[PDB]
């Protein structure tokens, strides 16, 4: 507790590297405006037209929450590059979060003249859900986290949630939530804010790449002691002849050499080039994707199973929805031109990953003989098999950390698929409200409900503080590795700086593998 | 005491199950008016044209008053089904009252 | 070891719900006839015209066993409305199991 | 635990008389059949044709029950008459039961000779419903009680209950039980049972009639100071003039004298004659009758209000379902003759209460004045009202001793109307059941329940034993008592003796109100 005249918190942004530890801290001013006029608001997609797909059922709410879940959030570009040039991983560990700083203003128009004022004796309510007793919302990737350059101002994001819906309306097992009806501290102008979470025990995230692929992994010198069947009719000269012929593995042969693995899973994907006249002429991307079917519903699977975006020199094709997509700072809402997004591009883990928009390979469909011809199909989506392994998909310096796992019976390889750190108990909820003021009330009782507010709004700073486990390269690899570096020659602009208006950008996504490992 | 600048108190709406207890915490906020001009004042039902039964003497006062007796102040929904689904009986046992926050 | 004139075991039928814990107790009365004439027989699907699906081969045995495999053998009705109503989950934790009363 | 050879118990039928306390056993040798071959039956009065008021629904249970709630159950006849004679009140205290020396007995039956054998190795089980959970059937006067004489067998009844009725359906909220769902103990024949009870604190039963009326406590020979209106026209000579005159009360004024009590409540009922010539030429004893309405049901009420059975000298009258009337052993069940009941009298609290039959008083119904006369009404049911006083009914040796208070909200002198001591926690119910025995089943396996089952029945001997606390008689009146007397004149049996062919019979009901006692 301070008074009006006191801070009740400083500014800490920093990154401190230490040993196996780097601890990153960032500070943001934020401001929240009142949502929903104090309301809570049934929120439906009845009379909006939409496809049977597209229905929902659920709430707005007049709660704010922070998310920082992203990972400029936390590393600067700098930083990002310290990490992913010397680590073979990495995960989080513990956090800090501070709100401080707190200034409530309200806000009065007379004709067109709006004046802002201090209110002293407003509050704002926060609390944490620390249960996980509401929908927990972060995770789908939503806009609204803190700024990746630490002098930009965020407006906090209004919390809603959906419930089961059956078209446009609701179940009866349809839940409601109030979030009054949590305990939260309240928050007057020299009140602070302060929580501590502790992550779970996760794999470090792999940030490097193979320098093998699966079908690579023998001996190039030497023969196996193992033979397969090579030939089913004898070459002769004079005609072909039944005959059952047998090799031994040996190196001018490695694709027909008996192995110990498989690479992993695979749900094909339509391919797309970035070169508009390969394409087909037509909109295929909801009738050509890949989708699941869930209560009557589809979904495009997207980005889906964690799968090479393209093969050797095919550079210029992509997944159809199978890759993460971050927009520039000029691209528009809608329909925008490939040039105003930033297409990643996963192709590091071919080495153990099937390609994306190619099958995973051909079976057997019959049985043959004499009289029938051995018949093969293809393979476009293969689940788990016994010795299988694979890669999951890499995070980038502006996509999600964590994401929560669902909370069900059953699972396989809980690693979130747009990336990142699959928790059971995720960093929680952070949920934010401006307390409410009535207006004058009239002078004779009344029973109803007041509709009548002082307009205000809040802002202060807020801090997060993350550490991090570094897991360390062990290489003995005698030639130089890849690097993310900046292009030294000259150019207009420093990549991600500030322009001559003053406006951060970001040239371009960054993952995490650089480095090599054997396999 | 606290200042301008401090909260005296937090919000606090809870149902807490425990054993043979259960404890509801309900939180609101309120306004209050100025009422009758800061004066006492004589009621009745005179010059009401009023019946024989609805005669009435007495005074309306400045003063406003809290009100908590009903159960939906207390009970939510949800916590009102836990209540009667399970239990044959229940009584109140102890109460706590506060206000704070206040702005004049 | 009892004689012939005293009883071996009491009737127990009972539900008692403590805590996170539930403890189900059910009796039933049984009757065990002589299976097979005391043999072991070899059994098959020879020459009952089956289909290659159906085919078997095994034994039949001159015992009988004890199945209380079933969640009605344990909890009522009531007890499992109990359950599901109140319990995001549930699991078995130990078991006992008494057989009293011979008569042959 | 004992043997085949062994007795579990011994033969106890006592009655000892020390300080304040009377100690009464008794023991009885009971058979107990196989009821319902082993099942519970959903029972109803579907398809009887039952009138609307007469309709039920609820279950027949393989199980009997022991019931020794009535005064001949506990005290003989010669013992009830020490206990009248000489004491002002009663209560019971404690309780001890006990069943022993168990008989299992097999029955078989080949063309028509009926062979009985011991089968040593069966059960019976036995249960005491402690916390009273069962629907409870004591307390309604069903016969099957312990036989007055000690030397009789007696079949042990069966046990079956009622649950709410629509007609003759039941509702969602009717409940069922399964008595095996309880736990119980399972004797074989060397086996024996035992279980202790305790009284709660009730008032001692009113054994006394008062020797002073309500409306007689004024001293005969002293006017009052206070004045009552006796005139409201004078007499003078020629005309009756308006006029207000006041009286003191005087001994010679004792009805119109100011009194501080009233008369106990009143719901009266019709009077009918012991001599039929005098009654009414119709069947009125349901349209005539005092009953209660109970969703949208009719039940008599009977016995009713505790109210005298006829005024001075009025003896051949009796309140029509007013009083407790036992059969003796020559009647019938239905539509016996007059000679073979026996209708107590409850003359005795004339005192304090009101006669069943007549009207509890009158009441001004109107606004009197010059214009209109004073009207009155009859009040023929009276509630309780502050001032009243009153006695509850008496009981009997051949009457029910304890009933269970219903559990409800609310309650208004919780006396059961049958007589005796209302108990919040009665004498639990003890229920027995032979176990069923197994026929030999087939040769292969069926999953069909059962139907085939070795008939069988057991015996055995059942204890009771009762501790009572006794009042004693403090008066100072100087004249002889009226006492309960057996004549001293010859006749050709004894009372309360077994006849020339080992009936024992009991010659008339006996209250426990001889002793008198102050107003």
């Amino acid at each position: 507790a301070d008074g009006v005249g006191n801070a009740s918190g400083n500014w800490h942004c920093d990154s401190t590297w230490l040993g196996d530890r780097v601890i990153t801290t960032s500070t943001r001013t934020w401001a929240l405006p009142t949502y929903n006029n104090h309301l809570y608001k049934q929120i439906s997609s009845a009379s909006t037209g939409a496809s049977n797909d597209n229905h929902y059922f659920g709430y707005s709410t007049p709660w704010g929450y922070f998310d920082f879940n992203r990972f400029h959030c936390h590393f600067s570009p700098r930083d990002w590059q310290r990490l992913i040039n010397n680590n073979w991983g990495f995960r989080p560990k513990r956090l800090n979060f501070k709100l401080f700083n707190i200034q409530v203003k309200e806000v009065t128009t007379n004709d067109g003249v709006t004046t802002i004022a201090n209110n002293l004796t407003s509050t704002v309510q926060v609390f944490s859900d620390s249960e996980y007793q509401l929908p927990y919302v972060l995770g789908s990737a939503h806009q609204g986290c803190l700024p990746p350059f630490p002098a930009d101002v965020f407006m906090i994001p209004q919390y809603g949630y959906l419930t089961l819906n059956n078209g446009s309306q609701a179940v009866g097992r349809s839940s409601f939530y109030c979030l009054e009806y949590f305990p939260s501290q309240m928050l007057r102008t020299g009140n602070n804010f302060t929580f501590s979470y502790t992550f779970e025990e996760v794999p470090f995230h792999s940030s490097y790449a193979h320098s093998q692929s699966l079908d690579r992994l023998m001996n190039p010198l030497i023969d196996q002691y193992l033979y397969y069947l090579n030939r089913t009719q004898n070459q002769s000269g004079s005609a072909q002849n039944k005959d059952l012929l047998f090799s031994r593995g040996s190196p001018a042969g490695m694709s027909v050499q008996p192995k110990n693995w498989l690479p992993g899973p695979c749900y094909r994907q339509q391919r797309v080039s970035k070169t508009k006249t390969d394409n087909n002429n037509s909109n295929f991307t909801w009738t050509g994707a890949s989708k699941y079917n869930l209560n009557g519903r589809e979904s495009i699977i997207n980005p889906g199973t964690a799968m090479a975006s393209h093969k050797d020199d095919e550079d210029k094709f992509f997944p159809m929805s199978g890759v993460m997509i971050f927009g520039k700072e000029s691209a528009g809402a809608s329909n925008t031109a490939l040039d105003n997004v930033m297409i990643t591009d996963e192709e590091e883990i071919k080495a153990t990953n099937p390609v994306a928009t190619e099958r995973f390979g051909t079976v057997a469909v019959n049985f043959q003989s004499s009289s029938t011809d051995p018949a093969t199909g293809d393979v476009h989506a293969m689940g788990a098999l016994p010795g299988m392994v694979w890669q999951d998909r890499d995070v980038y310096l502006q996509g999600p950390i964590w994401a929560k796992i669902p909370h069900t019976d059953g699972h396989f390889h809980p690693s979130p698929l747009m990336g990142g750190f699959g928790l059971k108990n995720p960093p929680p909820q952070i949920l934010i409200k401006n307390t409410p003021v009535p207006a004058n009330p009239p002078a004779e009782f009344s029973a109803t409900k007041f509709a009548s507010f002082i307009t205000q709004y809040s802002t202060g700073q807020v801090s997060v503080e993350i550490e991090w486990e570094l897991q360390k390269e062990n290489s003995k690899r005698w030639n130089p590795e890849v690097q993310y570096t900046s292009n030294y020659a000259k150019s207009a602009n420093v990549d991600f700086t500030v322009d001559n208006n003053g406006l951060y950008t970001e040239p371009r996504p960054i993952g995490t593998r650089y480095l090599t490992r054997p396999l």
